[PDB]
């Protein structure tokens, strides 16, 4: 009979791109056929339903696709079914090291990520403005452009207020940028006045009209397609929207810059470390299977393929210089040195608690039913009963 693996995707993860790569793997294989599952958009979501299933320990999943900010949770709870004893050299030490938990390779990389800052060349072009290194500068150019066009769609800038695992992104961009940790030697390192302004900056973009007023409504698909019906002159986001953008339901095609995010003035243009991960779920009746599913997606072919057709950044350095990765994205030449120093969220096998404080913080914040100082209190009050002190 015929292995029917089910595979777990994220509708937000371009299915359909795995799906070719899915095809590929069945036409060499014999006797194997592969579906997919389809998850929620957003990551905290995903870690819902995956933890309903894992919990009834149910055998349907056999691969299941994982944040980098899973390991942990995933290792420690008996989840996956690990890969220890394997090499991991060809990795990114990034992803080798994320994968790693007391010494257990929980999972083979999928695909790297990292936050950039995506902006309209055309407009920054007719108003003479080079791309802005620091928030404040990013506030200017937004006045600028927005006086000049009159327009009553066109947003200054996009981010992720909703309350999903990309706020919690949102929150440490301007807290890292300044200098600061959350966690310094395992250990809780939380600075106030640091959390404060990150929560007042971006609520200060929602005040002064640079962001929509009902910007704690906005998760990152939604950036995406708004930036790419061209209303937002400025978007955060991560490399897959680069895709959307150039392809055939866009109005940007061509008309799109990629920079590094901006820093707070006087810090560090520093960005969030993002990426996915394939494991094998301890649960599933098809482990042989499973795991040669998982090493054919994580191969350096299949690296290759979706950095191509899906804007995913690879996970094997070499990919970043390849002659057909480079002409079909150049600004792929340039974005490992962003992926290899950018911050990491942090590794606990309770991270659904602290993501869960923090982005609700962030979005009570934006939706106006929180201070920025109440906020940043009730934050560091519910992560020292979750993080070691
Ligand atoms: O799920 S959210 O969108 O809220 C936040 C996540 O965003 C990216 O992954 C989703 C992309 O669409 C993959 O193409 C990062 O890679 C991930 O690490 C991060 O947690």
């Amino acid at each position: 009979m015929d292995a029917e693996l089910k595979i777990f995707v994220s509708s937000q993860h371009q299915p359909d791109i795995w799906r070719k790569a899915l095809d590929q793997y069945e036409a060499k294989t014999p006797g194997v056929k592969v579906v997919i599952e389809t998850g929620g958009n957003t990551s905290e979501m995903q870690a819902q339903y995956l933890n309903t299933v894992m919990s009834a320990k149910d055998s349907s999943l056999d691969v299941l696709m994982l944040d980098v900010i899973r390991p942990a949770q995933f290792a420690t709870a008996g989840w996956t079914s690990d890969f220890s004893g394997k090499d991991l050299s060809a990795y990114l030490p990034t992803y080798a090291e994320a994968n790693t938990v007391n010494g257990k390779i929980v999972a083979l990389p999928a695909f790297a990520d990292s936050m950039f800052l995506y902006y309209r060349k055309d407009l920054l072009d007719k108003y003479g403005i080079k791309p802005p290194t620091t928030w404040d500068e990013l506030k200017e150019a937004s006045k600028k452009v927005m006086e000049g066009e009159k327009n009553p769609e066109l947003q200054g800038l996009s981010f992720q207020g909703k309350a999903i695992e990309g706020a919690v992104c949102t929150f440490l961009l301007p807290y890292w940028s300044e200098g600061k940790s959350l966690v310094e030697n395992g250990k809780l390192n939380f600075d106030n006045k640091a959390a404060v302004d990150s929560l007042k900056l971006w609520k200060s973009f929602v005040d002064d009209g640079i962001s929509k007023k009902n910007i704690s409504e906005v998760a990152t698909d939604d950036t995406r397609k708004e930036f790419q019906a061209g209303k937002v002159l400025f978007a955060v986001n991560w490399s897959y929207a680069w895709t959307h953008f150039q392809g055939k339901e866009s109005q940007v095609n061509d008309k799109v810059g990629v920079a590094r995010l901006p820093a707070v003035k006087g810090g560090e243009q520093t960005t969030c470390l993002g990426g996915w991960e394939f494991g094998v779920s301890a649960y599933s009746k098809q482990q042989d299977e499973a795991k040669k599913l998982v090493e054919y997606l994580s191969s350096q072919d299949v690296s290759k393929f979706m950095a191509i057709n899906a804007a995913l950044l690879p996970t094997y350095a070499a990919l970043y210089k390849d002659a057909d990765v480079t002409k079909t994205i150049p600004w792929f030449a340039d974005a490992l040195p962003v992926v290899e120093t950018a911050k990491a969220r942090p590794v606990t096998p309770r991270y659904n608690e602290v993501s869960e404080t923090i982005r609700t913080t962030v979005n009570g914040v934006l939706a106006g039913v929180m201070t920025p100082e109440d906020g940043a209190k009730q934050m560091e009050s519910r992560l020292r009963r979750v993080l070691r002190l």
